[PDB]
């Protein structure tokens, strides 16, 4: 068993309803238990800005699944919640489930790259992560508290 940390995002189709449904669905992942859920946060879109604000959260998920098996399940949940791929890079979506961390694992497979490649630059990932895991240390030894103390991230407001 290991603890995975998953980022949640939604900016379409009633984000509060999409995230609450995703949390129920994450509890149905086999060989896995939710440990902790962050507050929900209403965040301005990074990347393309011509889209609605996001509801962002994070979840701690204790699992004995393999990393890619966990990825199968989060992809499934997205697809089952009406996630449709458009050609636009970084367009709006009903649900996004990003594996931020999988224990202390460092993975760069075809389908899966962990830690999430850009999470240490995203307040919408790190603030909810700190709320559920203040003592977190990344695979490379960097402390989550230290990143947030040192680096400028806009203030996050709750939903
Ligand atoms: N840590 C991870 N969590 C989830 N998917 C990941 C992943 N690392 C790689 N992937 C791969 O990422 C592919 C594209 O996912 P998308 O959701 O469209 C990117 P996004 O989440 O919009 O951008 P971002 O990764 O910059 O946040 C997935 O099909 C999956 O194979
Ligand atoms: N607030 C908010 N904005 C979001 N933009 C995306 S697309 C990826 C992306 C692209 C460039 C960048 F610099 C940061 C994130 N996903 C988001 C999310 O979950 N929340
Ligand atoms: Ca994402
Ligand atoms: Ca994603
Ligand atoms: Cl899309
Ligand atoms: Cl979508
Ligand atoms: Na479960
Ligand atoms: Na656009």
């Amino acid at each position: 068993m290991t603890v995975a940390y998953i980022a949640i995002g939604s900016n379409l189709a009633s984000p509060l309803e999409q995230v609450n449904a995703a949390l129920k669905a994450l509890g149905d992942i086999p060989e896995s238990h939710i440990l902790t859920v962050s507050s929900f946060y209403r965040t301005p879109p990074l990347g393309p800005q011509d889209q609605p604000d996001y509801l962002n959260a994070a979840v701690a998920l204790e699992t004995s699944l393999a990393p890619e098996e966990l990825l199968n399940h989060t992809q499934r949940i997205e697809l089952q919640q009406g996630r449709v791929r458009k050609a636009e890079r970084w367009g709006p979506r009903t649900l996004d489930l990003d594996i931020m961390l999988f224990g202390n694992e460092v993975i760069n497979t075809e389908r899966l790259t962990v830690p999430h490649y850009d999470m240490k630059n995203r307040g919408f990932m790190l603030w909810p992560l700190f709320e559920i895991a203040p003592e977190l240390v990344f695979p490379d030894g960097e402390m989550l508290r230290q990143i947030l103390h040192t680096r400028a991230f806009d203030k996050l407001n709750k939903w």
